[PDB]
């Protein structure tokens, strides 16, 4: 699948507060979609989608998520919450003049995809996320509460500080160490509390899993030397704000076009997650990867492009 | 009419060659119309038809043109020849996935956007020319003929590398004052620039502030002009000679796709005359034409060009 050279894209940036600008690379014409990247990586994570979807008749605006690359990183925690993240992405439409996106992410942006959808509908023509379920909050059930054990790792993320140094000690090892098929998976999430590191019980010089070459490991390598990982991080560390949040929205269905993507193979969104998302989104259609883990779009690239695409031009166009 | 802040638009960058990259600024979803300021001016320029064209239902791109702005400013008198310039907006549409756009251009990209629409028509989804005529490049009538065969004698003044720039990087604030004037309100001879050595030498030490323009918006052209000053704005006027032999290439085809001629009354370099025959050498030629407009068509007349151009968008182009 064709991919991309960042030094041929067109880089666009938008100030959406003071010292916040929000960088994205564009390609195509037509229905603009909007590609919001997970944790920890970078609008590069969509090279195999953004050629096709430009193809298949789509402007295609693929982000740096705020802290992530040539995106503003702001020092404080509690801009990374979900409502600051969410309304700075309204106010990056309102700039460029989009009445409304089709808006797909993965992983963290799976996140704020679903939440765009939830509280400005009337801005989303249609929401997909990869991996990530919408699962509305309880308002008797605290986060700390829902730390589902898979996300102990969570609680390692909290202290600012402590992950970073983890993540940013060798940086070719953090990406070389991550972005694995499941069945090269060198780490536990599982663990990650007890043995107090994502890394501690992994390889010192680990080698390159079949979905990436050295160069693009290189490429958010580079990148991450720009802010480091401290903005990245502070998206686990709005967990009561977000659970305030979301409980305000509490109850209100997703009437707008909608799709989830599972991975047979990520172990911590794992497909059964999603299992109950119909009862509060009457129009959600399903895709599904099997031998897919996390880091859906470069483990199974064709299979990501087939499953939107058909979706894009059946609930979109 | 709604104007634009520049700190609130999506800036756009472009690499269309190692050293050189293309700035633009974007606004609003639909067909991609790519609109091309003159000398010596800016994006900015497209102030008050960019937030309407959005409006309209337009994907605006508002380009600095190569040497402005934003956009690289490459030394070479030679890289600002038409054939470079139509090429490398060519690989601009490439960079950013689109097959066409509508080029609408005024005064220098106007003349780009009728050779981008005579060379690379299938990119060009229908194209307007603000002032500009198209003239076919007579192949018996050299450039250097045409100049002083007369209004155009200033062109020689800006040949020599290194003169006009002094008297225009003098004092910026003066040189905008100076030029972005209503006709009416015209401290400037073009016709006397080559016999009294300058375009200023006969113009106020101090002048003032045209109808047209605020104090602010004249800050913002200085502010730009600052960061490569007028020798890559002028190397437009440096290639006559490579620009003429290039559209002698291809004498005689015309210009099949939709096409708009809009005319200036009171453009006295421009003049509605010069755009005469273009029905000839361009068979589905609409026209515009706005009384009591000089040459600084957009800010002179914002809601007129905004009328014409949504009008004729509306009609022949989505
Ligand atoms: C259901 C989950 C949502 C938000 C949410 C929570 C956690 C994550 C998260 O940690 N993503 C990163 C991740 C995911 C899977 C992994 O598999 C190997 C590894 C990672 C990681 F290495 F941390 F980047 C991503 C999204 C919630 O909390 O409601
Ligand atoms: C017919 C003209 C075309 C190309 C062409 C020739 C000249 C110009 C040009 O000098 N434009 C700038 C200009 C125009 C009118 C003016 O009236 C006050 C003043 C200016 C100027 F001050 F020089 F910027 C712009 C385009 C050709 O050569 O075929």
């Amino acid at each position: 699948p064709t991919s991309c050279n960042p030094s041929d894209m067109s880089h666009g940036y938008v100030t959406v507060k003071p010292r916040v600008r929000l960088h994205f690379v564009e390609l195509g014409s037509g229905p603009a979609v909007c590609l919001c990247h997970g944790f920890p990586e970078s609008w590069y994570s969509w090279r195999y989608q953004i050629p096709a979807l430009a193809q298949a008749g789509y402007r295609v605006l693929a982000m740096d998520m705020k802290g992530y690359g040539e995106s503003s990183a702001p020092p404080e925690i509690e801009e990374y919450c979900m409502e600051v993240l969410c309304k700075e992405m309204v106010t990056f439409l309102d700039k460029l003049g989009l009445s409304q996106a089709v808006f797909i992410g993965h992983d963290w942006g799976g996140m704020l995809v679903w939440y765009m959808a939830l509280f400005y509908p009337e801005r989303v023509r249609a929401v997909a996320s990869l991996n990530t379920p919408f699962i509305p909050a309880n308002p008797n059930m605290s986060p700390l509460e829902s730390i589902n054990p898979v996300f102990d790792y969570q609680l390692y993320f909290q202290e600012p500080g402590v992950a970073e140094a983890e993540l940013e000690q060798n940086l070719s090892r953090t990406f070389k160490s991550l972005f694995r098929a499941s069945d090269e998976s060198v780490l536990s999430m599982h663990k990650v509390c007890e043995a107090g590191g994502l890394f501690v019980n992994s390889p010192e010089e680990p080698s390159l899993s079949r979905m990436v070459t050295e160069e693009e490991i290189q490429f958010y390598v580079q990148q991450f030397k720009k802010s480091g990982f401290r903005g990245p991080l502070n998206w686990y560390r709005n967990m009561e704000r977000n659970w305030k949040w979301a409980c305000k929205s509490l109850g209100r269905k997703i009437l707008i076009p909608a799709l989830m993507v599972t991975a047979e193979k990520d172990f911590v969104l794992v497909p059964q997650m999603s299992q109950h998302m119909e009862d509060w989104i009457p129009h959600l259609k399903r895709g599904h990867i099997e031998d897919c883990g996390h880091w859906t779009q470069m483990d199974k690239p064709t299979e990501v492009n087939q499953i939107l695409i058909k979706w894009l031009d059946s609930d979109a166009r």
